[PDB]
């Protein structure tokens, strides 16, 4: 089978470069692929690439995913986000392939407690995660052969994270301010990946798969609680934190101009049955990642 | 399902540890398992860790691999390479398990040009690649829900690697000696691991697919063409190396106690249409291990 990756050096991206290595022929693009087009500003670029290779499976881990940013850039969140997705969910589904892409739980409004089910209602509360509903819908009413991954709070261990930006707080300051409201799980890039993987491979033998899942780490926490974990292991492997008070705070205290839900949440009973995969508890995956970024020699 | 993992924090186990935790619940051990037994050491131990908890699947990344060792201390080589493997397949063949076990190259003598199968006959060279045979030998014996993956030239980019070693020379020294006599292809950690996961899910719906396996990265290349590749790819990164002039050499000139073979060549045909997996050209494992040891930021 022949792979078309869009994306990929993103985090998602990297690291699908290598779970998809074995399961097909991979062809991964990005934006400044100069021998085929990766820019998805370019709809009928990224269609026309797509109708060039004719892949068996499509993955997309090309999105604009900088929140904040989408509002004051609406128009290129919904291009990257939807316009694009579109495009190339129409191209694929002239050659009946398979299109996996990349959601978000943004797409839900903020109901504390609750995890959100595929069956939920959608009402969006910034442009990402409306942009991104545009996305989801265009490529489901476009493209039967679908796998939509619904993520949250994506780190990897290349490039800038959440743990590493707290870090680099946690060395340089004394005292910290993190929210202890807003609620869900850190989804690693590596657990993305393996699992769209295995997913592809099963649908390819039960086409019936096909549709909506939720897909993240299991258990639930906050950025407050991610954060004294990154501490604390920070502090076992022996760095020194020149931090000394670690103090909870609210959201609203400090500027997000888009709404970020306080919760993200999400139920993952259907990724789980369906593709008969275990999801394992948030820590496990942001402790490997932190013991890979602390043990680094040259 | 269940999975045990003995030998997590070796170079095929850590990444073990990433790609099998969707696959199943898994427990990983290693020497230092305080609350469990995962030294090859203690046959019965091992034996007696895999009767505590019954898994589904036995992944065995334990190994006696210091090869020149082995040849000065072969009773505990065979200890770890033969006696512990048979102790563990007779005590999953009691529950049916399955048992995944990684050997090597090694298990074959020297015979340039011509890539081994999995019907070929073995002479083993060293201690290290005898005592290897004698364990999936008792394997094979003891336990019939086996998967052995033969396996050769295994790097990975957490730890001690070949690029690294020799990339340390060409920081600190102006020339460089190297064989250029000895076929193989270097094969990451990444892809045996993720190729594992795969193989794993298979065999549980397949079960005639259980034997043995020859598993590498596709292509071939010497030592020399490897480093060359290194330090081409170090230059194009901006690492400055001291190293003016790379110069081929023969694998005598320099001592090795142990017997390496100068044909490590592997046929793979068997896993690939087994598995319907692909097996990529070894270089492409190999700079990304690169860039990933390159680009680190704190
Ligand atoms: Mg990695």
């Amino acid at each position: 089978m022949n792979i078309l990756l869009f994306g990929k050096t993103g985090q998602v991206g990297w690291e699908l470069q290598r779970s998809l290595a074995p399961v097909g022929n991979l062809i991964a693009l990005d934006v400044h692929s100069k021998e085929f087009c990766g820019d998805f500003s370019n709809p009928k670029g990224v269609a026309e690439t797509v109708r060039k290779l004719r892949p068996d499976v499509i993955v997309n881990a090309a999105a604009h995913t900088a929140v904040d940013k989408a509002e004051s850039e609406p128009e290129l969140a919904q291009l990257l986000n939807a316009t694009s997705v579109e495009a190339i969910a129409k191209a694929a589904n002239e050659t009946g392939a398979w299109v996996v892409h990349y959601s978000t739980d943004y797409v839900f409004p903020g109901t504390g407690d609750i995890p959100w089910q595929e069956t939920d209602a959608t009402s969006p509360l910034n442009v990402y995660g409306k942009t991104k509903l545009a996305g989801e819908k265009a490529l489901q009413d476009n493209c039967p052969k679908h796998l939509i991954f619904r993520t949250s709070w994506v780190y990897a261990g290349k490039g800038n994270n959440f743990a590493k930006t707290m870090l680099r707080l946690a060395k340089e300051r004394q005292t910290l301010s993190v929210i202890n409201d807003q609620y869900g799980a850190p989804t690693g890039a590596e657990l993305l990946a393996d699992c769209t993987a295995h997913a592809i491979r099963v649908a390819l033998n039960k086409p019936e798969v096909a549709g909506l899942y939720h897909l993240v780490a299991g258990g639930t926490t906050t950025w407050h609680d991610y954060a004294a974990l990154v501490f604390d292991e920070a502090r076992k492997a022996g760095i020194t934190l020149a931090l000394t008070e670690l103090n909870a705070v609210p959201t609203s205290a400090y500027p997000t101009p888009a709404s970020r839900p306080g919760n993200s949440r999400l139920n993952t009973e259907k990724f789980q049955r369906n593709f008969d995969l275990i999801l394992p508890q948030w820590e496990l995956g942001v402790k490997r990642m932190l013991t890979e970024m602390f043990t680094t020699t040259t």
